[PDB]
């Protein structure tokens, strides 16, 4: 819903940019100005989309959706608060001004005579008011619905200032365009649309254009011979006093906060003071320590995605089985327990860690078996053999939920199970946090049964039983298949297990990364290779 | 991975803010400056996290994850491009400067004598160079590894300028702090870290502090009686020429782009030109039309979430069944075909549209039946009765996939099926786009069989068969149950159907919004109410 503000922002910026485009060109090539009132069109643009112009068993499913509603609830409140704050600021200036008004004085006759001498050539609509003051240092103007020009008494006391003629024309020019009226109106709208900062940008740009037009007016009424004189009188405006800006709703003559002005102030100021070295020393020390503190927690880099970079403790043989894989790009690893040697296809791919998917069920079962979640006489949660054999997640998810995460972690760590990351979900092995390479599963499965003596003996073979694929006179082939599928595409096909033969004990894993990397294909591929390698021939 | 830049930004802004904090205070209360070199600490802070300081059947599942990797791929390229652009800009200025250097002239004797007269009181390390120029309008300085002060020949021609003493001290002061060295260094770092705009903010702030210190130095060497004179000589710097800023890598004396300066230029410029009205007229016209154009597509508001706001065409009776619902907050609607009257519990809740979930299977079956996706002799995709009866989504998802979306839409529209929105997914009825209220399902189911004669007769009763819950001597109760569950919480329990009795024909729906809003509960609740209402009593 807050997206509506976003839509409004886009509209605003569109119109905003178009106007800026023209402004540049017209000035750049023709020295032309725009009637700034066009900026009201942007405020209007900002409210386009904002206006609603439309012109028997139970079945259930557990869904996940992005909750962006809590965001809008919060954003709504923020918008409200910003408006409240801004209202105050507006008011602050406004109040000052009404109090200021009350302190003004009627202008007397001789001064009036001088003023008329200055403006009689306009014969204007004398529905504006000119007053003097014993307070303010320099002339100002504001609206009140009265259109007031207020001049410090010092400039009448300066009976022969001459320059009065210039300041008067300047003030006249602003009054003429009711700048002080539009400013208020504009600001009110801006206050409400607190969510779009471009409004402040426009607010500010307008002011420069206003002053430029005032200068042109004034010059139009000045004998050019005196333009220099005039310019000098302008410079004088920043030499005597600090600039002031409390009354954001009004117009002053001393120009604005600027580098030049700050410097001029600094020259006048008796600034010849010194400070102890400690000021910088300590700021620097603490700043440093604070960086140190941040560091204690902050770190990151792509290196955290590292796969099985580690060398084997023994010998391995490279093998090519690409005619077998065909389009099913992948890797293959086999290990001989008697030779203490690995046989590897695509040694680069074999090191890449992928979620184990269904082949994690192998380890999951070992863990469930040791913890008596499931056991060798009764493995029911469905049972182990059935669930492994018929692809039942209901069962394995239940085993996982009931294995203390620390037990799982203990064994994932003892066996070097890839990144040993079990995440937080009961289904952590499927396109999720726990990842392992094809080479690692061969290493890991082997250790699970042959080197790691923590596991009960029964857990080791109860698991093998659930994995039997085939048995014959030469060997018994065990393993599990499955596939990680993301957005309907099969991306991670696995077949993991072991072969005990009449000649040796083998561990293996097959992984498919592309083409049609199904579990079934990983199995078929593994079998063809294992047969070619003698594993499934009894050779 | 790009998140790393984000981490860097946070670090940067932390240190940045701390420094700004102190700067304000030290100046505000003690009038103290900082050795700006501390800003290098922020550049260092910006690289904290950046440094990698780490100190048997196949089972498969179809997963969805957020792809933020394409984003990083793109962001990487953008970063590279920004650096390329900035490199050019840097170079542009740099080249200008080397060419400029070559045009400088050695300073002669009398001028040297004057210069030494000015600086003999420093007896400085004369390893810097002073030259004059016949090109530039005002004195400048730069680095080159030479530390050069270059003064236009006009200021030596102005043999009695006097003010030379001031300009020289100013230049000396910048040379002293090697401002021109640090600027380059800083900028180079900034160019690489193109992703964090705060670097530009720092770049700019530094310059003001540099100029302030230069002024202090200069004043320290001036008889205070002349401070006024000095200040006047500063103002003169912006009266004669335009300011220039091509050489961003260097320091000039005419101050900077500013409102005052633009105005002074405008005074000198013969700007008394006029323009045709058409300039604004057409910009305004087109701007308007463009807003019109945007509008043709842009609209939004919360009103699009409207539920079943519409009154019935007949009479309805309010009923309270809150003792039945108990904690299972919900609604209940029943309709009498003979009386043409509705009986409603929680008439507000009954109008709220929710995804129909499994009860959509009712309509889905009608559609599948008419289209011969499934039929009355063979409804297999599992069959209709089984799938309805045993909660099989596999089956219904297949029916949905095979119903032309326009056919479904035709009937959703003829029956006023809530918002009639079937989205885009084969499972659009489950915690998804198609939504309908409890009151609407009663209306809609009724029309499906009693008013809408598009549907085949066989589709109407083939569906009823799959829905039979109970049959007896007084009535046959039909319907379907199910639940929308989100993030494990049951949020939308439904029971929808009809009762044909020995006295009348009833349509009904029960919906549960909170507590334990299961499908089963909606059924139990409906049955208790329907019995109390006489529907399931044959009364
Ligand atoms: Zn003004
Ligand atoms: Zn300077």
């Amino acid at each position: 819903m807050a997206k509506l503000l976003i839509m409004s922002i886009v509209s605003f910026c569109f119109i905003f940019l178009l106007l800026l485009f023209f402004r540049y060109i017209l000035k750049r090539y023709f020295n032309y100005m725009l009637n700034y009132k066009v900026w009201y069109l942007t405020l209007l643009a900002g409210l386009i989309p904002f206006i609603p112009i439309k012109f028997i068993q139970e079945f259930a499913t557990d869904i996940h959706k992005f909750n962006w509603d809590s965001i809008d609830n919060i954003c709504t409140v923020i918008w409200i608060v910003l408006v409240i704050i801004l209202s105050f600021k507006f008011l602050k200036a406004l109040l000052y001004l009404k109090y200021l008004k009350k302190q003004s004085l009627y202008l007397n006759e001789n001064e009036k005579n001088k003023i008329d001498t200055i403006l009689f050539n306009h014969q204007y609509k004398k529905n504006i008011v000119i007053r003097k003051a014993e307070t303010i240092q320099s002339p100002i103007t504001f609206w009140y619905g009265k259109y007031i020009i207020l001049i410090p008494s010092s400039y009448f006391k300066s009976v022969i200032d001459k320059r009065l003629k210039y300041i008067i024309l300047h003030e006249y020019a602003h009054a003429k365009n009711r700048d002080t009226l539009h400013l208020i109106i504009f600001n009110i709208f801006s206050i409400i649309m607190s969510y779009n900062p471009l409004v402040h940008i426009v607010k500010r740009k307008i002011i420069h254009d206003n002053e430029v037009e005032a200068d042109r007016f004034v010059l139009n009424n000045i004998n050019k011979n005196e333009f220099k004189t005039y310019a000098e009188s302008i410079m004088d405006s920043v030499l005597n006093v600090p600039f002031f800006n409390k009354n954001i709703l009004s117009h002053s003559f001393n120009g604005k906060k600027s580098l030049l002005k700050r410097r001029l102030i600094n020259i006048k100021e008796a600034n010849l003071k010194k400070q102890s070295k400690l000021i910088l020393i300590f700021i620097c020390i603490f700043t440093f320590l604070l960086m140190v503190i941040q560091s204690q927690f902050l770190m990151g880099q792509s290196i955290t995605d590292y796969n099985y970079k580690k060398p084997l403790h023994n010998d391995y043989q490279i093998l090519d089985k690409s005619k077998i894989f065909g389009s099913n790009s992948g890797s293959f690893v086999m290990y001989s327990m008697k030779k203490d040697k690995y046989y590897i296809y695509n040694e680069k791919e074999s090191r890449k860690r992928y979620s184990p998917n269904s082949t994690y069920k192998i380890y999951l079962a070992m863990f469930g078996l040791d913890r008596h979640i499931i056991n060798d006489e009764n493995s029911r949660m469905q049972d182990l053999n059935t669930a492994m054999q018929n692809s039942v997640n209901w069962y394995f998810e239940r085993i996982s939920d009931q294995i203390p995460k620390n037990y799982t972690a203990t064994q994932l760590k003892q066996l070097n199970y890839g990144n040993k990351n079990l995440g937080s979900y009961k289904s952590y092995w499927m396109e999720d946090s726990l990842k392992i390479s094809n080479l690692e599963q061969v290493i890991v499965f082997k250790n699970m049964m042959e080197q790691n003596n923590h596991f009960s003996k029964k857990a080791k073979n109860q698991l093998s039983s659930s994995l039997l694929i085939k048995k014959n006179e030469k060997y018994e082939l065990y393993g599990k298949t499955g596939t990680g599928i993301v957005n309907g595409k099969y991306n991670n096909g696995w077949f993991v297990g072991y072969v005990i033969t009449n000649h040796d004990k083998y561990y293996f894993a097959t992984h498919l990364s592309d083409g049609k990397p199904s579990g079934k294909n990983a199995e078929l591929i593994s079998e063809k290779i294992l047969k070619e390698m003698g594993v499934l021939n009894g050779q």
